[PDB]
């Protein structure tokens, strides 16, 4: 029903276009076609329905000439496109019927599509949700990035160890993209700066070509189709031009767009400048086709997703000053009013600081511009806070020391009219700590825009069962207006609704339990509580704290085997960065625990530990609707927002978490009685750091914790390699930056409360209903409406374009 | 008229499919579309008409299960595909009308298509003509090769010097190919040989993937559409699997299909094995889908185009012996009956001899097989010619010496049931000289198959004006039965026909003269005799002899300025191999002569020297119909056949040439009175070599020749670099392998006879008519019918498949 109408004319028309594409496009007959061929024929049929809208949307923007939004990101974690396109075009039921009549299962065909895995995690998925919301809200918005030939690696688990393999996502082709080789642009590297009578000139550069590929981004049932433009690196035709080697060395230039970096390398800097330089030429071209750059900020907004595209600031200055001949002060005025910066973390290991010698060689003109920006900026600090010499060194874009570095975050703050964090607590921490000096100089710049997720992909698409039972009571309006879910509060005592919510969850769990047996040959009890933590493997996300709880349960079972315990399936998934040794050790630990627990006859089906292999958007869409418990247990102050948390909330899971990131706002919206909050607050973490964190203290005073550490050390979980986990124990005991032991007791206690509530199915489900009903604020439609009004200066619209 | 019907239903249907493709396929509206977009929309519309026939042709072969022909070549010089497809499908007039009604010029759109330049010259063009003829003759034939990312380089002339640039022919895409990533095959390199109880095993190999791309090859109006399958190199997904570098090093494997070699490097050997290994797996798969390999030669013919795919012989043995477990003698019987080899030249510099140490490392199992082939072969020689020890060393596949080499030609003769040359004189030279020993052992193996050209591309397509005036008198049957052109003999005294032939030539010359002004800003007299030599720049093709004639004419004009001479436009074109210094010097000489001649006021428009830049198939289609005189002046015994010669003959040019290659058969067919033959015969060249060639003798006895040499030496043609041409003069005087001076006198004399005949337009044209009328034998339909009956053991057919 939420999947639209299956009209007689539409079903007939889809069937014939399907057959046309199979014959003419794929060059196949029905007798030689594989499931893959059928997928492609379907993909091309659905794609056809986009193009008319795509052309008229871009035609519409040319006529109306609205302010254009440029969202610059090095990551767009798109996942699969087929189902999303059907949903947004109201084609899902029609295609389902059309394929059924051809003797095909549409769900089977959907599984053939590769994830577009052009992101690592939350940052890349946020960009993807944002594109969806911008189209749904009728904004003239463009996503700009890089078309990586290889996305995030596929994770294979071999002997409990992560193995990486190339994600060759383009092998069979991408039906969604359109190459635009006609709009290829030159990008310059290296060379030197020459000063003449008429200003500076950047000369003797190497040229790399930037070739755009456009992907359509459909809005939800409004006939708006926006563009995601991704640049591909091409060598010029006179490149290096014995002969054979010159042709083979073209690879060097084209390596720029070859691979997405996981997580100061020259290739990464090249990628960062490549996307920025090509994108800005496009922006200016489009602006000139509307001399007078005073109107530039009225027609252009550039959003810098993290500091990765921060070179947009000195690149824009370069173009305005060196090429368009504007004076410095006017160019700077235009730059600041055009650009805005989103910070994504306070963790020092993630902050970009480029060695000066790199910029010197690669982008000599940009370094000069950065120096000049810094000088003028520091003069302003000096005048506002006279004599405060330490403030000057703290605020400088140039970090002095062993190697000189440029702080890209400081560059972004200076060159932007708005700086935002991604959840209220994160945004406050920014103003109180790392950007305190900048906030004191320019308080007006600093904002919050709490993250969100798209309810199209993260409810309608992945959980149609839940979307439907909601639509039955309150209609379909909530899909583009998620605040309407509040209406579900008046159904909290409705015995029919309670039964339906719980039924949808059980079906999801049954479906996922089947998926596990079929594609991974693993057997789980679908009646157990589905306890899931899925996200990148990092020490701050504290997968290890989860591991300690799992082992505690196992040790409690072995101690009192004939005592009753609420059965659990504990699922942990996520990728470790290839060079991150500790993260790789944690994965090994998780599998090692499973090896012991899953094969202990005394445990039975009361406890299972499963490591979810190759976590990615398409896997998320399967496991999230099946979850009962969402683990969001980062040390308070470390997780800027989180977005997985919101996905679980929308899909009927209860949350055990710390007061970190968006968890704080989630608990505020639902009421803290409907959340399982535990552990230190930010203030408690601060107190512990001042006093000094001593892990040994917890080890000495908690016998259950001591036993686990002794088990890890002695080789209980690694019988043939007794010291395998020495690194983990050492880290926990002596250099734990994230205070795992400090939250252990309260975590285990809170987990007991979870189990207690699960014993009462009716009251569990009523609490679930109170969560789903208050999850409205965490729609990316809300987030994007806030960016539009408070940063970009444009009004969202829900009005249809003509079909 | 020869361009088919323009029906009301067809024109209407083409127009709507054109618009569909522009909208849905290209994602453009009429207001943003460029000529390139229109070309692509047309290309896709025409392509649609192929697929139905393509699918049913391959379906037809599956049912009827005929003997399959595999033509293995490292070069396929296809040129443009659009017009050729229209011609063979009878769509040319219909598309012309359909585009006219859309407000488009179809000829303009045709110029946008890039040449598929996957060949160097005659060898690659021969393969292309052959594919056309095989489809036209209804043979179940497949062309197999490599999809080079970069074809033959684009030639730029800068300051009279050749510059090479990458031929990025795939930049805008190739509408004609269909990627078949589903039929990807593994190819092995390196590793080592292991001997077990159950035979040899090739282990520890590196794997490169071979991905096929299929291109349709339509027959002439018979609804047959055959396949050209070209392999692309892909790295496996666990390749080298810090992380980033492993992904970037995938380039190394994929370099195999990156670039076509011009003209013993490891990359070239890899290309040669790559095409062979992937192709043979395909051949065997298709054969198994018809255990019993006795029937293999009844169902499979493999034609080795030159020695480049010669590894097919030991690869086939490897598969049959190591994998299928056949005994050596039976496998060898199957191999010999399956394979046939075409030799393309007797020139030693072109013969492939691979260092043993290369094969040792790259293909260790193949080396073992080659040694075993040699041993068994030499035992057979020893038994046939007992005690003849020098014969044994001469015939060995293994050449001993400083470095040990494998002679790939000797390998091909031993492993093939048929060996052919490419013109009668060439085939005789093979038996008399380089393969004399092999001919004495197995006389039955040795054949001739004189080359041919396709009358579709080389008459109908490039010279519609001539095709039409011929069709007016004798009908359209000759297009697929070129012997019918003999009927034109009865029109040699027909005043109407004479006028028409001459009119078509003048129009072609006017059209080409306009092309030169527009695309190259050069001005020529269209009334002058168009004297043209187009082909690869090589010393044996004797472009230098042409240069000496040009200078002689210039010196004769300057001597008697007010004397009347027949005006000439001398056009020379062709590419020099990048590392071939002498060839590059000859190009410079040609331009240097033009610089002097074209700007001498005394000369006027009586003599022009033009160097035709970037010679290629599409340029050939323009200049050949415009030519009056075809220069085919290789030293007798060096040009195996030539095919350009035949193109010129078919298109109304008279030929000045030596008795070399197919020139001998061309003069035989037309009668020698209708050809301008001059110079030494093969026997005369032999006599001169025995005596010793002394260039000085000619210099001393011919004052006109002396003057030219003195002009070159003194710096007449290079005023600012007086010694620029020292290398050329030195070579001519002291180490001329091709005896340029020896043919000078007779050449200049013969050129005078040409000029005399040109003064009498009526008698020139009557001789032209006698040439065109006897050009029938040089159709590749004839050549291929001979291969089919005499080598492959199959019957050609002109019967239509159902439409
Ligand atoms: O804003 C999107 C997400 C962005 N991420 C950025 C994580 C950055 C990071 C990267 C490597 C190591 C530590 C941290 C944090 C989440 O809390 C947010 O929800
Ligand atoms: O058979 C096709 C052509 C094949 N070519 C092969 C030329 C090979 C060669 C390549 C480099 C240097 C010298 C010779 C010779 C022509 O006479 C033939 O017509």
């Amino acid at each position: 029903s939420v999947r639209g109408l299956a009209g007689v004319e539409n079903v007939t028309e889809l069937k014939k276009n399907f057959n046309r594409h199979l014959h003419f496009t794929l060059v196949k007959d029905r007798n030689v076609a594989t499931p893959r061929d059928y997928y492609f024929a379907l993909a091309h049929t659905v794609r056809d329905h986009l193009v008319g809208r795509w052309i008229r949307t871009q035609q519409h923007y040319y006529e109306k000439d609205p302010k254009r939004i440029y969202y610059l990101s090095l990551e767009f974690y798109m996942g699969r496109t087929l189902q999303n396109t059907m949903v947004n075009l109201a084609l899902e039921n029609a295609c389902d019927e059309a394929t059924y009549q051809l003797g095909l299962d549409m769900e089977e065909l959907e599984e053939i599509e590769e994830d577009a895995g052009l992101g690592n995690g939350g940052l890349g998925r946020l960009a993807a949700c944002f594109l969806d919301s911008m189209a749904t809200l009728g904004l003239a918005a463009y996503g700009y990035g890089i078309r990586y030939e290889f996305g995030i690696f596929n994770q294979k688990i071999c002997g409990g160890w992560q193995m990486e393999e190339a994600d060759d996502w383009l092998r069979y082709g991408n039906p969604w993209e359109k190459a635009r080789p006609e709009f290829t642009l030159p990008v310059h590297f290296y060379g030197r700066v020459e000063h003449t009578s008429q200003g500076a000139k950047w000369v003797d550069t190497q040229v790399v070509l930037a070739m755009p590929y456009d992907t359509p981004v459909p809005g939800y049932r409004n006939n708006v189709v926006n563009t995601m433009r991704l640049w591909s690196a091409k060598a010029p035709n006179d490149f290096n031009l014995g002969y054979i080697q010159a042709v083979l060395d073209r690879n060097l230039a084209e390596n720029i767009s070859r691979v997405l970096y996981p997580n100061g390398k020259e290739l990464r800097l090249k990628q960062e400048y490549f996307v920025v330089a090509a994108t800005l030429q496009d922006i200016i071209r489009r602006f000139k086709s509307s001399t007078n750059f005073d109107a530039f900020p009225d027609k252009v907004a550039i959003q810098l997703n993290d500091t990765h595209p921060s070179l947009a600031i000195p690149e824009l200055m370069r173009v305005l000053v060196d090429l368009e001949r504007l004076d410095w002060d006017k160019a700077w005025e235009v730059t600041v009013k055009t650009c805005a910066y989103t910070n994504h973390t306070v963790l020092p290991e993630a902050l970009e600081r480029w060695p000066v010698h790199l910029l010197e060689t690669l982008l000599p003109r940009h370094l000069q511009i950065i120096y000049e920006i810094n000088q003028r900026f520091l003069n302003r600090v000096a005048a506002a806070f006279p004599g405060d010499v330490d403030r000057l060194r703290r605020m400088s874009l140039v970090e002095e020391g062993a190697v000189k570095r440029i702080n890209m975050a400081h560059l972004c703050i200076a060159g932007s009219h708005a700086v935002n964090g991604v959840a209220r607590i994160h945004s406050e921490i920014l103003k109180k700590t790392i950007f305190k000096d900048f906030y004191e100089l320019e308080p007006h710049k600093f904002q919050n825009k709490t993250n969100g997720i798209t309810p199209r992909r993260w409810l309608v698409l992945c959980n149609p069962g839940l979307a439907e039972i909601i639509a039955e009571r309150i209609g379909e309006e909530y899909i583009s207006d998620l605040d309407q879910l509040r209406k579900l509060l008046s159904y909290v005592d409705d015995e029919a609704f309670i039964r339906d919510v719980a039924k949808v969850k059980q079906e999801n769990k049954l479906k996922f339990a089947a998926y596990l047996e079929r594609e991974y040959k693993v057997h789980i009890n679908p009646n157990s509580l589905f306890d899931v933590q899925v996200k990148r493997i990092h020490e701050y996300k504290r997968q290890l704290l989860n591991c300690l709880h799992v082992i505690t349960l196992y040790n409690r079972i072995k101690k009192e085997p004939n005592k009753f315990v609420v059965p659990r399936t504990v699922m942990i998934g996520g990728k470790a960065a290839p060079g991150y040794h500790m993260a790789k050790m944690i994965i090994k630990l998780i599998t090692a625990i499973g090896d012991v627990v899953n094969h202990d006859p005394v445990v039975g089906d009361r406890l299972r530990v499963i490591f979810l292999e190759n976590y990615r958007v398409s896997l998320a869409e399967k496991v999230i609707p099946a979850a009962d418990l969402s683990e969001q247990i980062s040390t308070a102050g470390t997780e800027a927002s989180g977005t997985g948390n919101m996905k679980f909330m929308l899909n009927g899971a209860l949350t055990i978490g710390t007061m970190d990131g968006a968890n704080v706002e989630m608990a505020e919206e639902a009421g803290e009685e409907n959340f399982f909050i535990f552990g230190m607050r930010v203030e408690d973490v601060d107190r512990l750091d001042q006093r000094g964190y001593n892990a040994q203290e917890y080890y000495d005073r908690i016998p259950e914790l001591r036993q686990i550490i002794e088990q890890l050390s002695s080789g209980f979980f690694s019988p043939k390699q007794p010291d395998l986990f020495k690194d983990i124990v050492n880290m926990l005991m002596h250099h734990d930056r994230f205070k795992v032991f400090a939250d252990y007791e309260e975590y285990v206690k809170c987990q007991e409360r979870v189990s207690a509530l699960y014993k009462n199915p009716r009251e569990w489900t009523r609490m679930v209903i109170r969560n789903i009903a208050t999850s409205g604020k965490f729609s990316s439609d809300r987030t994007i409406a806030q960016y539009a009004r408070e940063i970009w200066g444009v009004e969202p619209s829900r009005q249809r374009l003509p079909a």
